[PDB]
This record gives C-alpha cells, structure tokens and sequence, in this order.
RNA sequence: AAUAAAUAAGUUUAAUACCUUUUGCAGCAUGGACCAGCGAUUAAAUGCCGGUAAUUAGCAAAGUUAAACUAACGAAAAAUA
RNA sequence: UCUUGUGACUUAACGUUAGGGGCGAUAAACCAAUCACGCUAUGGCAUAGCUAAGUUUCUGCGAAAUAUAUUUAGGUAUAGCUUAAAAAACUUUAUAGAUAAAA
RNA sequence: UAAGUCAGACGCAAAGCUACAAGGUUUCGCGUCAAAAGGAAAAAAGUCCGCCAGCGAGGCUAAGGUACAUAAA
RNA sequence: UACAAAACCACAACAAAAGUAGUGACUGUUUACCAAAAACACAAGACUCUGCUAACACUUAUAGUGGAAGUAUAGUGUCUGAUACCUGCCCAAAGGCAAAGCAAACGGCAGCUGUAACUCUAACGGCUCUAAGGUAGCAAAAUUCCAUGGCAUUUAAAUGAUGUCCCGCAUGAAUGGUAUAACAACUUCUUAACUGUCUCUAUUCUGGAUUAGGCGAACUUUAAAUGCUUGUGCAGAUGCAGGCUAGCUAACAAGGGACGAAGAGACCCUAUGCAGCUUUAGGGCAGGUUAUUAUUCAAUAAACUACCUUUUUUCUGGGACGGACGCUCUUAUUAAAGAAACAAGAGUGAGCAAUGGUUUUUACUAAUUAUAAAAAAGAAAAGCUUAACUGCAAUACAAACAAUUAAAGCAGGGGCAUUGUCGGCAAUAAUGCAUUGAAGAAAUA
RNA sequence: CGUUCUUCAACCAACGGAAUAAAGCUACGCUAGGGAUAACAGGCUUAUUCGCUCACAGAGUUUUAUCGACGAGCGCGGUUGGCACCUCGAUGUUGGAUCACCGCUUCCUGUAGCUGCAAACGGUUAUAAGGGUUAGACUGUUCGUCUGAUAAUGCGGUACGUGAUCUGAGUUCAAAGCGUCGUAAGACAGUUUGGUUUCUAUCUUUGUUAGCAUAAGUAUUACGGCGUUGUGUACAGUACGAAAGGAUUGUUGCACAAUUAAC
RNA sequence: AAAUACAUAGCUUAGCGGCUAAAGCACUGGUUUCAUAAGCCAGCUAUCAACAGUUCGAGUCUGUUUGUAUUUA
RNA sequence: AAUG
C-alpha cells in the first residue's frame, strides 16, 4: 500500500581546495561517474577515499573515443611530489590524533581500563576470552 | 460581569465573570446557592549528583574492625671557565 | 370494563430445600422494594496507561506538538528543542606577455 | 535538563491525493498564534503596524487617517 | 354439540351480536413493576436404556437416603403434542454411540443438452457427478428480493379481504405434512344495529382551579439592574459591532426562546477492562464410565461425559468487510542532501565449483527487474589455480540506540604473474537480536 | 560437571522477534472515558442537482409562433455526495392533529405585448404575492393510483416549523414464530403478533386586567393595527363565423358561497 | 463497484511447458434387412474466448479488453 | 426377431 526504501546519500563530500586526511571519503556513488586519480582509492562499490595529506582537486579529462572522463585528486600540502612526503604523512597523523584529545577533555576517554587484561593472540590485542582466566607472572615451571 | 478613569457633578468615555479542558471557549462545553470548620509528594532504608564542614571513620583504650592508597620509560645540565 | 368462579382451585398455622447452591407448567423467572449469581464481615487503603482535584508572596530564565521503536497509536523510551568582535578557515569556479636602467 | 513536550492551527507561496473543491487531507519554505497585552480594518486567536518593570494633564512617530458621528487640510 | 330463523311471549329490578381467514385441539400456566400470546404445560404417539444390591439422583462416601418396598403391561431420559388421513431416499467423509450396526439419534436430499404437422412446449433421448440427489401434499404463505405478480368477487373509487393460477430468491413430511366440530379478554376482514367518533358543537350538574381567613412543602440557584433585528464568533447571541427601542411593579392566562429542569448517553468508538454463555481454540485430571495391572474402599491414563484454568494484534479520512506490514530500483515536490499519504510505476525472500582469483591473444563492445557505468576497461577463447583465507587495523560515511556501509596498512600461509594484483561475484535487493538446543576442537576440575 | 573458541538449526514473514501454547457470542449485559470519533440537526464546499445568458445547429418550413442541441460562462443552496468545525456530567425519530411567519421560480382570481390569434378553447413572454388553494376509497406512511365536485386544487424556507400543546400506526430494548446462514452460543442489514410518552413558569416573548405615578372632559393632526373576496346568471344566441360554435365591456343589475362583525 | 472460480471440433468431456491433442454422442461412407431402426466396419472435423508479454518453445505461466456463474454493498 |  506504501512504504519507502532507506535513502542513500549519493553526493560529494569535499570541494576544491579542502584539506584532508588518509581514510576520509570524499565521494559516494552508485556507479561511476567519477574516476579515481592520484592519491585515492576506489572500494568495491565505487566509493572514493583519501590515502594521503592534501586538498581536493577536480578535473576533466577528453579520451580518444571522445568520452568525457572525471577526475579526483589530492595534492600534498606544498606541491611535495617527491617520495619523501609519505614520513611527513606519517607525522601529522599522530599530532591529529594529540590535537583531538586535548580538545575534547580528559574526561573523554579513548581507551578502557579493565580490572582484569586482554588476552594475547599472535603477538597482537585480542577481544575474544581464553577458557580460564589466570593471573599473568603468579606461577613458577612444574 | 454592576465596575474603572475622570468631571463645571448636569454627565462623558473605556469595558462580553472565574475555574477546568482545548488548534481555538463570553461560551449554546465542564464545576460551584452562601458562610464557618475539616481536606491532598509525608516517613524509613539504600543509591546517584551539588552545597557546608571535619582532615580518615567506628569501637575499644599501646589493638582491633571499615574504607582508601600501592611502578609508570629514573627523560633535567640553565658553569661570561 | 373485562376473565375465572367444585378445581391442575383459594385460604390460615407451622415445617423442609441456601449461593461452586436452591426452586422453576422456561419468563433467565423467583430466592426480604428488581438476581446472566443474595446479604454481611474479612483479604483490602483490591487494581485503574482513564476523569476530577492539588492551599502564601516576590525576582530571574524559558519549550514542544517532529523523527525512530514499541500488544504501540489519547501510554512510554531515545534523539531533537529550551538551560548550561576568540582561534582556525578563504567558496558558487577558467588565464596572460604592459619592463629598456649603457658611449 | 535522568525536566517538560511527542492531539497542533491559519496566512502568503509550491507539489501529491480530491473535482487545478472544502475552515479537507499529506509533505515542504517563511511568518504569526499557541505562550502576546497595545494601535488600524465594525465585532476581529493565525491578516497589517508593533513586543507591556512602575507612575506623570510633557514631546516625536508607525500602520492607517485629515467636512458629521470622530482627533487632524 | 354449535349456528341461522318470519313470528310469538315480557309487572318493578338485572342486561349486549354474527360471519370469513390465520394460529393453537380443549380447561389450565407465565416475564411481582411497560409483553397473557401463536410461547409453556397438557391427554396421546414413538425411540432408547434398566433383571433388582435395577438404571439414575443427593453425598467426602467406606455410610445413609430417594427410585420403591415398586419389579419390564414397571421405572429413568429424549423429541413430537387431542383426534382423522399420511409419514418417501441416504450411515459415504468428519464425529458420537453400538452386537462391525443406528436417521421418530445430531444431519443431507444436483447440473448441462437435443427433440411432436404452423408455432410453442417436451411425452421421449445424450452426458457429467454424488452417500443420496426432495416423493406425496401444500404453495404469492406468520415463508416471495422483482411486487402494489395475473384473473374473478367485494366499493362511486381497493398497496385491503376471500377464491384461483405456480420449481417455491430460500416449501416439504414426528425440529412432522395436510385437514378438522367445539373452544379463545389472541391477530385479520365483513354484515346488522347503534350512537357527540365525526360534519360542528352548544347548554348544564358535581369536584378542583379561581376569591378570602388559617396552616405550610419540593425540583432549582457562579453573580445579575436579564428588549428586537442583521452582522460577527468554538461555525444557531439577553450580555460583542451597526440599525432600532423611553411611564413604574405586579395579578390572571398561554407555552416560542433561556442550545429550560431531572439521571458523569443506553446508540457509536476507545480500555492494563469486567462478567455470563458456546465450541472439533491451548493446557490439566480432581467425580463417574471405560481400559490395563496389583492386594484380600487400590495405582497409572493422548478416550467419552462433568469440572477447573488460560488465549482470542495493530494500522484505518469512525468501526466492521477488504487490503497491508521485511528489503531494493524509478516518478512529482527542479539542477546540494533530506522529505509524507490505504499516492504512482516495476522487482525480490536467489543463482554460480565457475558466472570466483590471476596471466596471454583480438576482424568483438553486449546484457540485466530497471538504468547515458566502464577502452588500459569489459566480454569471449586458451592455460594454471582456491584469497569464496588465519590473527589484527588508522580514518570516515551514516545513524535515537541496536545493528548496517567503505577501508589504507601490519604479520603468517598461499595463487597467477615476475614485482603487480587476489580478504568472492560491474554497482544499487536475495534477510532475523537475545534466549534455548546441537556439532568439531581445546583448557580446567 | 563446568568454561572458551570454530559453527549451525527451529518458531519468530504481526519480519526490534519473547507471559511456552492457544477461537467465538451478548438484543440479558455492567464499569471507566471521548464530541480527540460515527448515526439526526446546524456549519464549510458545490462535483452532482436546479436555474439563467451566450450559442440558432437541427425540427417546424419564409419567420427565434412553438419545440430544441453540441459547447462555454455565471448564479442558487431545496437533490445525491465530501469533510469531521459545535454538542456524548443527554441538541427527544418518521408522518399527522392544532396554530403559524416569510420568499416568488404564479395553480386560480389581475395588467400589457406576440402568435401558425376569425369566434370559443389555447400557446408563449414581461409584470403582479391582497384573497383563495376541495370532500372521500387503498396505504403507518412523505409519495403514489383512483372516484364525485371545483375559479383553481402552486412550489419552497422556517432544528427537512411546531411532543415543558396532543397523538405513537412505522422505525429503534427485554417475549415468541417462520425462512436463510453458523458445529454451537447466536446473526439478518428479511418478515409477523405484543410492548410505560414526566415537569406547580424565576427571566425573556405574547393575550388580558388592576394599582401607582401631572385635575377632568371634547379632541384636528400624526402614529400603529386590519386589508377592500369568489362563483353563477341577465343585458345577447348579439359581435365573429359558410355552417357549426359562440364572446368582449361594466365605480353594471340580481341570487348564492366563504370570511369578518355583531345580534 | 469489491471477492472467488470458468471460457476447450457440431455438443458433453482429456490436457495445465518438449511440438498443437485423448474418450464418448453427432456427421459421412460401407455391411446386415423386402425396407426402416438396433448391431458391426472404416473415416472426418489445422480441436484449444481475444490482445499484449515471459521463455530456446506456452492450450498450459503473468496482465488488459470482453462474456458466465458465486459471495458481498 | 422393435416397426410397417
Ligand atoms: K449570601
Ligand atoms: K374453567
Ligand atoms: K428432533
Ligand atoms: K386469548
Ligand atoms: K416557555
Ligand atoms: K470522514
Ligand atoms: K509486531
Ligand atoms: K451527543
Ligand atoms: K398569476
Ligand atoms: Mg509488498
Ligand atoms: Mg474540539
Ligand atoms: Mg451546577
Ligand atoms: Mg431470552
Ligand atoms: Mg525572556
Ligand atoms: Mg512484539
Ligand atoms: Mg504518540
Ligand atoms: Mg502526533
Ligand atoms: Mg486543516
Ligand atoms: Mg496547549
Ligand atoms: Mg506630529
Ligand atoms: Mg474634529
Ligand atoms: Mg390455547
Ligand atoms: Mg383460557
Ligand atoms: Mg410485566
Ligand atoms: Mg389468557
Ligand atoms: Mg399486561
Ligand atoms: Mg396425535
Ligand atoms: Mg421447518
Ligand atoms: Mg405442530
Ligand atoms: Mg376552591
Ligand atoms: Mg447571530
Ligand atoms: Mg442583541
Ligand atoms: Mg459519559
Ligand atoms: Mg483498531
Ligand atoms: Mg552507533
Ligand atoms: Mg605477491
Ligand atoms: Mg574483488
Ligand atoms: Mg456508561
Ligand atoms: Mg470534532
Ligand atoms: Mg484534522
Ligand atoms: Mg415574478
Ligand atoms: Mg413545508
Ligand atoms: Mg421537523
Ligand atoms: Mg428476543
Ligand atoms: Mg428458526
Ligand atoms: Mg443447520
Ligand atoms: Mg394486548
Ligand atoms: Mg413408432
């Protein structure tokens, strides 16, 4: 008799010359009508993302059929093309993150503290429990 | 809705009670004839969040209960000799 | 005014059947002034997302009637709303050859 | 504020449903009422001007008015 | 028995019909306080059960009592309801009961098509299906939607009454069919007579009202000093705006308005609703019967009867009836996103062991529910493969929350290449929390 | 026996799914609430209905005498509808009896034109609301059919006027019968028989009367109320007309009927 | 106007995805009989309401336009 | 072995 499908935001994010950071999606589609061009990505689904520091760029592109290509791009912060920029990217990650937590408070906090640890699986943190539970260091071989 | 604001006291102008309930009530929606008396977030235990103090608390009386605290990277060199 | 008026009749005294019931030529009739479960005490201040009511004064601030979910639609929860000239940023899109300093 | 609210209404301007009807109904942009006294149009919730701490027989204006009712050519 | 009847007979008192149709035989009985009837009972008919410590009922029953101190021509239960003439077929399926049978137990009892001189009709044929296919009788009914059916009688005039025609939406034979003398404070129509019922009212008697003395209530009351008319307004004004209205207070009389008084609308819808009743809605066994087993009035129960307890959504231009409830695509509300109606137009609750991953070649550039995706990309062809992995993850989209969506990167073991890609499929749908249950492995005790 | 990891299944399609499971009747009904929500009446709207104008096609056949259309516009609030704004601590249902006020879209009684108007009887348009608008059979009816007369037997609004004035036949409680549907309780929106109608008038409106308030009598004018009706017949078998048929006119004459006023 | 079924040679009646077809009456020809009926033998009807889709392929599955019942207002 |  009615109903209404969930709605899907198609659209840009981000316009010409806003900043960015690895991971952010700067184009939801359905097909695509946009092309992925120097430092993006491209999900399985058409969505475009951020991999590295810089500002958002659009172009057009003509090719040899005639057909009107699309572009997205993200330039580094000074034009830095060169293969040094990528420590650079690796740096202002970390201070984003420092920036973040002194302004929201300490009272946000951004990690748990258990009265007990998480266990260890392969060298990294796991969320899933070990069949006993014992406390780590309290028992000696045999 | 019987009053109000004024006046040379003759008068002139302004002006459809209250409560409850509603998008909206002078309401042709609800309740009250009037007076006096009576008539409705109170007490205990526990928890959370502010305020004001003590500077651990209770017993006991040189010794015991309750609470609270208890490792995180030992990183500074400021000598006009 | 009308029906019956020696009969399946009417009347008086006393007695019998009691509510998870009795009685009934059945009308759900009657059982102490109106019974599809009598009266009284107790459980008991039963329960009511419904209607009604809520008692002195002054000062300051000040909404909503939408979204989602619901044995949910005149109820309730979450979000929304109301209380509690700083820093940073540059955005409504497209392009040229203009100088003349020295015997 | 771990509060109240989850019955809304109409004007101008658009669209769906109705019959390019309804003071109809469903969304959407602004405003007003709701919770807003005062002035103009006859009475005047939603239109036009404009937001009331108190008193006074001072003055200038808005919307709207300027032969009588009724202030001002 | 009942009815008609010219006429005849009466001191004063007492006085009130007949016929037609429908329904019940009759006299009786009933909703104390709106229904007296066609409803119930009734004499009578039939069916079934019961061998006597009878069946059955009361009771905790191991008692005791009624039945009955009766004994199948008797007693219990059920449906028909004097009397007269009658009372046809079916026990399949789903139940109940019983001696494998029972309908006067509870119930049922069709459709299509061709055919006789002109026509019409079908005496007469053909086919399908079922346990059986409604027989006689009666029939515009207390039963008929078309409807005030057609014809006749009745009247000056007939939605009336009686008679008659008839597959009758949806008649019908013991939930009985058709008739029937008498009887009826029952319903219907007609005749005689009579009359203030009426044309059309008038006069009068008795009592009240009305006048005077005495005695002395009740409903109701926010406050009142309470005009008309049109306009306005929670949409019908004594009280607001315009046009009008000028002696004062009552008595007797009428009843337009004060949305007049009395009883927190019964109708309708809405509830954390309540109650009674019904059943092949769910669960139980706690009386009897029945079945099995055991001791010299007992134990267990997927049965029948009785009893106890529980459930029987919401949305909705009021409710019921109908329809609908998850998830995708597209249309209008322009060219950011978002946006509702029981608005509109289409899909889906999967498929693929390759239609997945990856290399090479080229006279190819399609298709999907729908769609202007895509050329260093795809499709097809040829080869090798299982990444349709193990353990983690910065940062974002969205969003009340739950969950849902995209993803660089790190370690391990792999595939095809030979340093690139692979954590399923062009993309946008193919789904389900927690609980409970189950399987493989591992660690404890 | 318990815990963790890797996984799956059933009912959840009322698809945020849990009180394990799980249908109905009430006209014998009961309580708490709503005009937040229906049935009668009012309100808004005017699709539909109705009326008028333009249109003059087509029938009549010289005439737009008369009838009458496609299509468009405007108006009315009386037909069938739509909405849910007022009332559920109550705004009495259909028809009639009794007594009324208003509109004109005129049935009769009037005035003035046209005509396919000789007369008579008619047709149509404009204007006019003072008076009048009948007695009976059938039906609960509104309506409808019919009978004898009549100058004629008009329509609509007023809570589809009118129950604190009357009526209760229909519809709409509890009883009962028949048919159809349901296993049943029961239902009909089908039919049949029966079935309680309260009120002492405070305010306003209206008809009469008394007392009180400026002495009594006669009183032009003004103001208010009422409303001057209808049929037959004679003047005439004359006008008109081949015949048949058969008038107009009137401060007319006469008889009668209704209404009003008294006696 | 809603809701559940059905439209198959001349007439009843199989069939509901592999080609577009079964059975009985009727019709035609032959045989039997003096002749007509019954009885026997062989044949015949492109055998699938109408239109648009799905599919390699549809009487068969999905919609629309017509006709017929059945239930409801 | 129904009929003319
Ligand atoms: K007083
Ligand atoms: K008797
Ligand atoms: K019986
Ligand atoms: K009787
Ligand atoms: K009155
Ligand atoms: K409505
Ligand atoms: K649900
Ligand atoms: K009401
Ligand atoms: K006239
Ligand atoms: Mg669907
Ligand atoms: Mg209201
Ligand atoms: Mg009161
Ligand atoms: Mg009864
Ligand atoms: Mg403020
Ligand atoms: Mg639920
Ligand atoms: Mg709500
Ligand atoms: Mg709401
Ligand atoms: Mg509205
Ligand atoms: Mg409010
Ligand atoms: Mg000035
Ligand atoms: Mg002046
Ligand atoms: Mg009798
Ligand atoms: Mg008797
Ligand atoms: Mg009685
Ligand atoms: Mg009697
Ligand atoms: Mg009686
Ligand atoms: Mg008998
Ligand atoms: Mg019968
Ligand atoms: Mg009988
Ligand atoms: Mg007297
Ligand atoms: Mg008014
Ligand atoms: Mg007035
Ligand atoms: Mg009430
Ligand atoms: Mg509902
Ligand atoms: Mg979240
Ligand atoms: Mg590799
Ligand atoms: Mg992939
Ligand atoms: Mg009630
Ligand atoms: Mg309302
Ligand atoms: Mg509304
Ligand atoms: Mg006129
Ligand atoms: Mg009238
Ligand atoms: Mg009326
Ligand atoms: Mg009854
Ligand atoms: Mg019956
Ligand atoms: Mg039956
Ligand atoms: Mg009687
Ligand atoms: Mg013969």
């Amino acid at each position: 008799q009615g109903g209404k499908s969930h709605a899907k935001n198609w659209g840009p994010k981000f316009g010409d010359g806003e900043i960015v950071f690895p991971g952010m999606i700067i184009m939801r589609q359905k097909q695509g009508i946009y092309s992925p061009g120097y430092n993006v990505g491209r999900g399985r689904d058409y969505t475009i993302f951020a991999k590295t520091v810089g500002y958002v760029e659009y172009s057009k592109l003509k090719t040899e059929r005639g057909k009107t290509r699309r572009y997205i791009h993200v330039v580094p912060i000074n034009d830095d093309w060169s293969p040094e920029y990528q420590k650079l990217a690796d740096e202002l990650v970390v201070r984003r993150a420092e920036v973040k937590r002194q302004i929201l408070g300490h009272h946000v906090h951004t990690e748990p503290a258990f009265h007990f640890s998480l266990p260890q699986r392969n060298g990294n943190m796991s969320w899933l429990l070990n069949s006993v539970h014992k406390f780590p260091g309290t028992t000696t071989l045999a």
